[PDB]
């Protein structure tokens, strides 16, 4: 059976003091990291503070990684640098980077290639817009986005997919757990047909829409939903209840 | 006279071990930080390590900052976060970000605005390409780039300009100290035109082309060159000799 994976994407949020308070609350939750992956993704300049404050049962990662290696790339963090710091996970392709920073499918591919070369684990995000869903192109779009990078995956425990239902983010539309499940099953089929059945059955596919204490249980119970990449709710001490839903 | 300013742009380079050795070597240099500013710009995830290892005479900063404040901007570091950590300096508009990440003049303006609002000191980069220089567009280009942000400066000690001779970076062309001086003179005139004489005479304008232990004195001794944003040479223990040129 697939190991569930609950991730806190703190995005661009936090102070040293707020992180102290929050990590303390997180540490109070008793869970078994051999059975459940729980990963916190602080801002880069908060990583050291966050890693020192969280018990090892919490895995940690960063919210982006360079498509380039070491060298003359001012402002970038290479996979090689991340590995030297023992940063375990990277987020790649988050919708906010595709939107504000014009990150492309090819950028996602190059970031994944660099990450896997340097023995990092990657949380790779994709998903269709409102316009794309309205045009009945959900499968077309997700197939293209996944096929941009999927051949790079060698170990299907080390790459974790995230479906962001962008059609239901800031649009006034909401995704039901069943609607999420349908897309997750479609994603797993795409992996099966491009990689193989064993590979598809191994890979974690997380929901990256709006997750909170009220809907987490309904989402995690869906057959093809293996966890979540959680936004605003992961900034609250009640995030521990979201973790509990996957325990 | 203007206070000289010597900055190490480590770009995307370093390991925990190489930084330990390099900062230790830097610490052996006895300089007075009231007489010159010496600023180290490590990779974001190296900031805490670097700040801890460097003695208090060294100033520190980060290589980029967000145009957005706190919120849903995965992978970004806000000026508010930098303020909370007492990160003193930020680099804005580096050529590598304009090139690889399509950072625009408007982005530079907005990043400066966010930085100044949060009491961060900004090292703001600009400069013309080989094609632009060959078309005699140096002044036109630099005037436009400087005018994108210069009206925001409310304290001429807190913003530091950097001229990057992109025509002499990876092109096979070399900038002479004399050529660098003329551009710096041109830049200070633009600041005079837009902001006033006192303001122009106060602002540091650094050379951001290739600087090493051999050429550093020839550059800093020019009337309108107030220091440097140093690349490759700042990864070496001999960087102390570049600092010495400003002492």
């Amino acid at each position: 059976a697939r190991k569930y994976f609950v991730a806190a994407n703190w995005k661009c949020n936090g102070t040293l003091e707020s992180i102290k308070s929050l990590t303390n609350s997180f540490n109070n939750l008793d869970f078994d990291p051999s059975k459940l992956d729980v990963v916190v993704f602080p801002v880069s300049v908060h990583y050291d503070h966050t890693r020192k404050l969280l018990q090892s049962k919490f895995s940690t990662g960063i919210q982006n990684v360079s498509k380039f290696g070491n060298g003359s790339y001012t402002g970038e963090v290479s996979a090689e640098i991340a590995k030297d710091l023992n940063i375990e996970y990277v987020i790649i392709g988050h919708s906010e980077r595709r939107k504000y920073f014009h990150e492309t499918d090819e950028d996602v591919r190059e970031k994944l290639q660099a990450s896997l070369k340097n023995n990092l684990k990657a949380v790779v995000c994709f998903g269709e817009s409102l316009e794309q869903r309205e045009q009945n192109k959900t499968i077309e779009v997700i197939t293209k986005q996944v096929k941009a990078f999927v051949d790079l995956i060698d170990n299907f425990d080390n790459v974790i997919l995230v479906y962001e239902p962008l059609w239901a983010i800031g649009t006034g539309k909401t995704a039901t757990p069943e609607q999420a499940q349908l897309v997750h099953k479609e994603i797993r089929k795409i992996v099966k047909d491009t990689c193989g059945e064993k590979q598809a059955n191994q890979i974690r596919i997380l929901y990256g829409g709006s997750v909170n204490t009220e809907n987490c249980s309904s989402l995690i119970q869906q057959e093809d939903i293996d966890g979540f990449l959680v936004g605003n709710a992961s900034l609250k001490e009640s995030f521990v209840d979201i973790i509990k839903s996957a325990m």
